[PDB]
């Protein structure tokens, strides 16, 4: 199985920062298949789905054996700390054992990350946000390029996503 019509972005040189404080950077991924999305941890009324989904996600690529790191962008850097961070992972049953969260950036850092990087438009949450527009997951190779991504909102294609990350760690 080859992957579709890859989009082959760059991502961008990085190191950032986990919700237990470690270092974590695009180096740090190489020889990785690694999914990521962008999320922020303030929000009393109605929380976006993307976290719970790729809970989903991680369970699922468990129960298949599969060698696949997670990767959780902080939008709202100012608020979300390593603590916000732990707090807000606590309200999912999720693992860190292949997944992190991250932030020790500031807005404008992580504005410009998330454009070069995926071609992403990320904000700040204005309180609140159950999703203001798109929000995908984004399929990146063990040589740091974007292949793929897929809607985090709704009706994330699991079983396409389990099957691109196979095919992206192929021949290695
Ligand atoms: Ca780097
Ligand atoms: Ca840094
Ligand atoms: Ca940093
Ligand atoms: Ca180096
Ligand atoms: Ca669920
Ligand atoms: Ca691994
Ligand atoms: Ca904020
Ligand atoms: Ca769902």
């Amino acid at each position: 199985q080859q992957i579709k019509d890859p989009l082959n972005y760059e991502v961008e040189p990085f190191t950032f920062q986990n919700q237990d404080g470690k270092n974590v950077s695009l180096e740090s991924l190489k020889g990785e298949v690694w999914l990521a999305d962008f999320i922020f941890t303030n929000c009393e009324t109605i929380c976006p789905p993307m976290t719970a989904h790729m809970t989903d996600l991680q369970k699922k690529l468990k129960a298949e054996n599969i060698d696949v790191r997670i990767i959780s962008f902080s939008v709202d850097p100012e608020n979300d700390k390593p603590k916000q961070l732990k707090k807000f992972a606590a309200n999912y049953p999720l693992s860190f054992d292949n997944w992190d969260f991250l932030t020790g950036y500031s807005q404008s850092e992580i504005e410009e990350f998330a454009l070069k990087s995926f071609k992403a438009i990320v904000k700040k949450p204005e309180g609140e946000d159950q999703v203001i527009h798109q929000s995908s997951f984004y399929l990146v190779g063990p040589d740091g390029k974007v292949l793929k991504d897929y809607n985090g909102v709704e009706n994330t294609p699991y079983d396409d996503i389990i099957s691109d990350v196979k095919s992206a760690s192929t021949l290695k």
